[PDB]
């Protein structure tokens, strides 16, 4: 028992992280086979970053302008090209530690592990959710661009996120590994705001099931509700609508605990209207929405990865 | 910016994890050089576990009784021996992925990363604190024994924890890597209770500094307090006493923010007496005590590891 915000083991990704330096700028690259992936704004300088033209900037670069450092080994760039907001640097060495991998774009409400890196060297690992407004609440300092987010499915690493920037509210924005930003953001220093966020209802309910599986039952009740009457209560509290598909995904957790999904909704309704009256759920005094139904089943059952 | 509960990159430890099977019992081992370390209760069976005699049980075992599995390679045991509550299995192969390492015993109030493992395969990584009562609030299922806790100092892995058991309150107990339990626990199935816990005051204050560094200032105030008058308030709220040494450790965070340690204490005093009035600090509605001053300086400055 117990429930922790738990990241994937980071070793498979640690072996892909490199340092990319171009001019004054140093950030992180992702080295897979003979390509290093990094954020295209590495080719910028501080006055380039106001409103740059990256196509113009890139034709001006030379292969030898990109210093790619894999630990204490320098990698020879033999080709560069832009793909949306990422750079693909072709190097003269395939990464011998390339895991089996995929580039996947996630949906808001889904989670992933982030390997925060600086100068090509991993600093820490932690779990994040893609918020409804397409930001993530990360932990990122200058130099962390090119850190990646990922999930692991048996032996296969699905890269979903590359870090690019911090918004003025302290939340973070980036791209998938094809270079396409999550959300309405651009890799330019202009007035960009996150946009209003909502709480991920299905994750809150999955986390209530985690808590029941782990002994926390005080918030349960005999009442029930219709999906329609719950969703009226969701709108009022800036919770996202609950669909029949969400109810389905929560079926295994319903079966395991014997608490009908709509019954848990009635519990959520009362927690929303009454608060928690000084009590805690799984050691939190807030309703937690960054655990998926998958995350709960994975942790409360013991799945591993090879 | 941002502040996340952040684990160390787990790759160096993933390469040490193996599967140890003896009779009916399978758990995890830690393979360093030519020794696999695992919890001694692997030699038990279900009726052995009521009140076993491990010395008696071990003389009855044979080297070939221990099946040690490193991924899909079987390791030949050529020697076994007991050290307190751990077994040291000598194998005929040094682990080529042995990082530079140390066995260190931590103090309550200190943190470490846990690599949860099942059948020798890492499942997830997360950050834990050693509680004042010598338990940790982990996430551990049957089969997770032999998972280890660790910190990384540049390139060197300091192993501090081996998992052994869950107490009836759902908290976890284990040993250092020399086999010595943290706290008054034994690797026997008898009536064992955690014992009353306290909140780690110095960590709460370090986390308040993290929050100030990250923009959360609402809880600050012009008042101050003496260390003596704060510690009266600590006892009342089951917080642990604050020493002059704690005040010293918090000096760099004091210097950085310009908030005198004793001033932050005055803020903590009011949060304890008044609560948080529906507000949050770093996205938590509780006072958080599982971040050390070190953890805060590390995350809010960007230290990495090679
Ligand atoms: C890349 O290492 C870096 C990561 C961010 C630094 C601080 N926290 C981070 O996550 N990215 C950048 O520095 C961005 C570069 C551009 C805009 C070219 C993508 N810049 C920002 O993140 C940035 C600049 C700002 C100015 C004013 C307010 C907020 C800002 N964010
Ligand atoms: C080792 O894989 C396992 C890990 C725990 C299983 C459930 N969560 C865990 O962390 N350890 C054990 O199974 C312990 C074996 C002994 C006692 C020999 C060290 N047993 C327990 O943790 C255990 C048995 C209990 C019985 C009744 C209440 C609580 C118990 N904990």
């Amino acid at each position: 028992s117990g429930f922790r915000k738990m990241a994937f083991p980071s070793g498979k990704v640690e072996g892909c992280m490199v340092q990319v330096t171009c001019g004054t700028t140093t950030l992180n690259g992702l080295w897979l086979d003979d390509v290093v992936y990094c954020p295209r704004h590495v080719i910028c300088t501080s006055e380039d970053m106001l409103n740059p033209n990256y196509e113009d900037l890139l034709i001006r670069k030379s292969n030898h302008n990109f210093l790619v450092q894999a630990g204490n080994v320098q990698l020879r760039v033999i080709g560069h090209s832009m793909q949306n907001c990422v750079l693909k640097l072709k190097v003269d060495t395939a990464n011998p530690k390339t895991p089996k991998y995929k580039f996947v774009r996630i949906q808001p409400g889904q989670t992933f592990s982030v390997l925060a890196c600086y100068n090509g060297s991993p600093s820490g690992v932690y779990q994040c959710a893609m918020r409804p407004n397409f930001t993530i609440k990360g932990s990122f300092l200058n130099g962390s661009c090119g850190s990646v987010g990922f999930n692991i499915d048996y032996d296969c690493v699905s890269f979903c996120y590359m870090h690019h920037m911090e918004l003025p509210t302290g939340v973070h924005a980036g791209t998938d590994l094809a270079g396409n930003f999550y959300g309405p953001f651009v890799d330019r220093q202009t007035a960009q705001a996150a946009g209003t966020d909502t709480t991920i209802t299905v994750n809150v309910l999955a986390w209530l099931y985690a808590a029941v599986i782990n002994g926390d039952r005080w918030f349960l009740n005999r009442f029930t509700t219709t999906l329609n009457d719950f969703n009226l209560v969701a709108m009022k509290y800036n919770y996202e609508p609950l669909t029949q598909d969400h109810v389905d995904i929560l079926g295994p957790l319903s079966a395991q605990t014997g608490i009908a999904v709509l019954d848990m909704c009635a519990s959520l309704k009362e927690l929303l209207q009454n608060g928690m009256n000084g009590r805690t759920i799984l050691g939190s005094a807030l309703l937690e929405d960054e655990f998926t139904p998958f995350d709960v089943v994975r942790q409360c059952s013991g799945v591993t990865f090879q």
